[PDB]
């Protein structure tokens, strides 16, 4: 792994910035990739369900089904906490696109609520954790908005970063169990669309958010 530093300083040479998601859609997917293919991070993960499992909902633009700007730290830093516990690590399929982060990705929400549903049939003794991030936060809150309490009470922690819909909780759902990371001058989280550096560096946030999560998926 490049340290959070070279990791960073790489996004500041390909990523843009000052632009609307809508502008600067194609300059990030490339970018990533870049980045991606820079580091050896995979931007995609299909795993089985592992003692812990967690459903990832990505950014706009971002490419697979994980990007590479947060998850894929978010999950190393899980991984690393949890010590041999094994994290499986699932990828929400959906298009990350444009339209749906300007709509609200409803549809895509309720696709996120069968494949959480699906998992939890799959795997009943995992522990799963939903993550999101940018228009992935809000396919999460859209497929807590259409889950029912059972299989909401089955979910050990969420965390969200850079939340298009920041302030609002997730819907049927324990709020003490929820982490959101919303950067000071991240203007999606102001409900803007613009690309700004905060938006950018959750990585940073990976640690802290991986330690929200260990006592929240504890077999004790």
């Amino acid at each position: 792994w490049p340290s959070i530093n070279e990791f960073l300083s790489e996004l500041a040479k390909v990523m843009p910035i000052g632009d609307t998601i809508t502008a600067a859609c194609d300059l990030i997917s490339d970018g990533e990739d870049a980045a991606a293919s820079l580091f050896g991070i995979s931007e995609t993960e299909n795993d089985p369900c592992g003692d812990v499992t967690v459903l990832f909902a990505r950014g706009t633009c971002d490419p697979g089904n994980v990007g590479v700007l947060v998850g894929p730290w978010f999950f190393d830093s899980l991984q690393t906490a949890l010590g041999s516990r094994t994290l499986g690590v699932k990828g929400v399929p959906y298009p990350a696109s444009v339209q749906d982060f300007l709509s609200g990705s409803v549809q895509n929400g309720i696709n996120m609520a069968n494949q959480i549903k699906s998992v939890l049939q799959s795997c009943p003794n995992t522990k799963l954790v939903l993550g999101g991030y940018s228009q992935g936060s809000m396919v999460v809150h859209n497929a807590a908005s259409n889950l029912d309490a059972a299989t909401m009470s089955k979910i050990s922690a969420v965390v969200l970063f850079g939340d298009p819909y920041y302030g609002k909780p997730v819907a049927n759902f324990d709020a003490a169990k929820t982490l959101v990371v919303c950067h000071d001058g991240d203007n999606i989280c102001q409900g803007g669309d613009i690309i700004l550096l905060p938006h950018l560096t959750y990585a940073e946030d990976a640690d802290t958010a991986a330690a929200f999560v260990v006592p929240l998926v504890s077999h004790h």
